[PDB]
C-alpha cells in the first residue's frame, strides 16, 4: 500500500543541494528524557544571512524500547520562515534513508529492524511529517547495528538575504539483547526466520505440547508474537490469577493495574507489520504473581501463562 511504498530511484546526499561540506556540519546529540530521544527542529532551521547550515541531530541507541521522536516545522506554519521546507522520505517513518556509496537511498524501516513499532497516530494525528512529528519505538532486541536517516530541509526557503538550514537526523542503533522473554505463535523467507529466532518460546499450530509461559522478573521485558489468525486477546487488559478461584463477573484487571508502573507496548495491536505486544516490569516491583490471559482465534483458544518474580 501507499503508506510504505519504496521509491527505488530516489537518491540524495546528507548535504543535499546546500553546498555545505560534511566537515562543516553543526552536529549535536538528541535530547533524551527517560526512554524518549527527541530531535526537535522547531528552532534550528530558520533563515539567517549565513544559511544554509546543516544541523545534524544524532540519535544513539544501545538499550531497548527507546521511542524516537522527530519534530519538523510545517510549511506555511509561520510567515516567511518555512515557505519552502521539505521532508524526506515523505513516507517517514515507514520509509527511511540509508547510505549506499556516497548517496542516501530509501529503505523499509520494518525490514531493517524486526519488531519495531510504528503507531498509525501520534497524539491522535497521523504519524507522518505532514502533521509535524513522527514517532517510532525500537524493540526489545536488535541483532545488527543499523544506521538510518531523515531529512527536514529548510535550505530552499529564502527571506531577503537569509536562507534556512538543512536538518539531518542520523539514528545509530547498536545491537542489544538476545531473545525476548515470551512466546511466538508461528504458522508452520527472511521474515519467517526472524519470527523463529526472536522469542524464547516458539508455539507451532500443530503438535504443540507446552502452553505459552512467560517467566518475568523485576526489570525484565516480555513479549508475545500473536497468531496471524488472532480474533482477540485478553493479554494484557484482563489478567486472571490462576492460583485463586476464577469468577467471570469479577471486574477486569489489567497488568498495569496489577503491577504498578508496568508498561505495555502496542496494547492496541495497531502497529504496522508486527502482531506483537511487549511488557516491561519495573525493577521496583518485587511481589510475586501468577496470571493467565487468552487468545481467541478466527473460525479454539490459546491459554497464556505469565509468572512474575517466581521463587
Ligand atoms: C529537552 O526536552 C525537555 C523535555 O521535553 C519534553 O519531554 C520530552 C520527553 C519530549 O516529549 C518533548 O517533546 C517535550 O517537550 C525540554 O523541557 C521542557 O521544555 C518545554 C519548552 O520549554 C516545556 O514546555 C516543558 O515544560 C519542559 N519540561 C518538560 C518536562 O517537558 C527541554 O527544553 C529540551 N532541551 C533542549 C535543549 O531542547
Ligand atoms: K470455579
Amino acid at each position: 500500500d501507499e503508506l510504505d511504498k519504496i521509491d527505488l530511484s530516489y537518491e540524495t546526499t546528507e548535504s543535499g543541494d546546500t553546498a555545505v561540506s560534511e566537515d562543516s556540519y553543526d552536529k549535536y546529540a538528541s535530547n533524551n528524557t527517560n526512554k524518549e530521544y527527541v530531535c526537535d527542529f522547531t528552532d534550528q532551521l530558520k533563515p539567517t544571512e549565513s544559511g544554509p547550515k546543516v544541523k545534524k541531530c544524532e540519535v544513539k541507541v544501545n538499550e531497548p524500547l527507546i521511542k524516537v521522536k522527530i519534530i519538523c516545522p510545517l510549511k506555511g506554519s509561520v510567515e516567511k520562515l518555512y515557505d519552502n521546507i521539505e521532508y524526506v522520505p515523505k513516507k517517514s517513518p515507514y520509509v527511511v534513508l540509508t547510505k549506499e556509496e556516497t548517496k542516501l537511498k530509501e529503505k523499509l524501516l520494518s525490514k531493517l529492524i524486526y519488531g519495531l513499532l510504528i503507531s498509525p497516530t501520534v497524539n491522535e494525528k497521523e504519524n507522518n511529517f505532514k502533521e509535524g512529528v513522527i514517532e517510532f519505538t525500537l524493540p526489545p532486541v536488535v541483532h545488527k547495528a543499523t544506521v538510518f536517516y531523515f531529512i527536514c530541509d529548510n535550505s530552499k526557503t529564502e527571506d531577503d538575504n537569509k536562507k534556512g538550514n538543512r536538518g539531518i537526523v542520523e539514528v545509530y542503533v547498536e545491537p542489544y539483547g538476545n531473545k525476548i522473554n515470551g512466546c511466538a505463535f508461528l504458522d508452520e523467507h527472511n521474515e519467517k526466520i526472524k519470527m523463529k529466532t526472536f522469542f524464547t518460546q516458539n508455539i507451532y499450530k500443530k503438535n504443540n505440547i507446552y502452553p505459552c509461559y512467560m517467566k518475568l522478573y523485576s526489570g525484565d521485558i516480555g513479549g508475545i508474537l500473536f497468531p496471524k489468525n488472532i480474533k482477540s486477546t485478553t493479554c494484557f487488559e484482563e489478567m486472571i490469577p490462576y492460583n485463586k478461584e476464577i469468577k467471570w463477573n469479577k471486574e477486569n484487571k489489567s497488568l498495569g493495574n496489577l503491577v504498578n508502573n508496568s508498561v505495555v507496548y502496542n496494547k492496541e495491536m495497531n502497529a504496522k507489520y508486527f502482531n506483537v505486544q511487549y511488557v516491561h516490569i519495573p525493577t521496583s516491583y518485587k511481589d510475586t504473581l501468577n496470571l493467565f490471559c487468552s487468545i481467541i482465534l478466527k473460525e479454539t483458544s490459546y491459554l497464556v501463562y505469565v509468572s512474575i518474580n517466581e521463587e
